[PDB]
């Protein structure tokens, strides 16, 4: 039989993911159905979101040739029934304290840093760029985790060197850009722009660099519809724009500038959002989500 989740020890939680100890060398990486918008975890879950994002991550791990932390199949008997399809058995690594970000387009904190200083994470950029400008080549824009409530802090390459070593910093930069370039080209061929992405890496017993966490989900990466890409304006979030529009619309009764917790979402908005996740997955993977495992 499959074990109960209660048989494993909880070791870490983020906004929408959970981590459990399985044994001395393995963890259970669990995606939930929670969704974040405007830095709030919302009251309303998105049905099947954890399963869809897990399916997405597994697809991209298989597409990339680099070592990763997966330690068994999606139906591995160590995975509890309750989280089947939204949990992965992974190898325990010594995690490197760097959020490895690649940006193919200028938006978010990258754009803000540019508009304030003309540079992003130590990269002095051409004049005349703006919202959703294409960056060629993609930029390595590393960050570090801050306090529980604060956003990650953008740092330059020298900071990464100070965190992990000179040779390892070069390796993180090179692998981050290589992996992003491959995945972004694949997605764009299928009609989706991966505008940026955030990786975490760890090191195994042999000193080898291993890709961990989740990769190229719409939570770790900005997904845009390529058919509507228009430099100079803010691009719609492929997955989250219905949620963002409703929350900031006339029907929510919520003022975002108040920074009070937002209200629950309409059922219709949650279902529409689920559909967007499935569309993105099926377009990128060429697979049917109806074939993905579940309880
Ligand atoms: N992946 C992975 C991993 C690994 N393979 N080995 C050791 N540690 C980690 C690890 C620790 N924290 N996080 C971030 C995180 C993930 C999910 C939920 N909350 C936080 C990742």
């Amino acid at each position: 039989m499959r074990p109960s989740l209660s048989d494993y020890q909880h070791v870490a939680s983020g906004k929408v993911r959970e981590l459990y100890r399985v044994d001395d060398e393995h963890l259970l990486f669990v995606a939930t159905d929670r969704i974040s918008a405007f830095d709030f975890v919302l009251d309303t879950p998105i049905p099947d979101k954890g399963r869809i994002l897990t399916a997405m991550s597994v697809f991209f791990f298989g597409l990339l040739t680099v070592p990763n932390h997966l330690a068994g199949p999606p139906d591995d008997p160590r995975i509890p029934e309750e989280v089947l399809g939204r949990a992965l058995l992974v190898r325990r690594l010594d995690m490197l304290p760097v959020e490895c970000v690649a940006r193919g387009y200028l938006t978010g904190s990258g754009l803000l840093d540019y508009q304030r200083t003309g540079a992003v994470c130590g990269h002095v950029l051409p004049q005349g760029l703006g919202e959703a400008s294409r960056l060629d080549p993609p930029l390595f824009t590393p960050a570090t985790k801050a306090d529980i409530g604060e956003h990650d802090m953008n740092v330059d390459f020298a900071a990464v060197v100070g965190l992990v070593g000179a040779v390892r910093a070069n390796q993180l930069r090179d692998e981050t850009i290589k992996i992003y370039t491959r995945a972004a080209a694949h997605a764009l061929h299928k009609g989706i722009i991966l505008a940026d992405t955030k990786f975490e890496f760890g090191v195994d017993i042999e000193g080898n660099l291993v890709l961990a966490d989740e990769v190229f989900t719409p939570d770790s990466s900005r997904y845009w519809d390529a058919a509507h890409y228009q430099p100079g304006v803010v691009q719609d979030s492929f997955d989250k724009q219905f949620v963002r529009n409703w929350l900031t619309g006339p029907e929510s009764g919520w003022d975002r500038a108040s920074d009070t917790p937002p209200p629950p979402l309409p059922d219709e908005v949650a279902v529409a959002t689920r559909e967007r996740y499935i569309e993105a997955y099926e377009r990128i993977s060429g697979l049917s989500f109806s074939d993905w495992i579940g309880p």
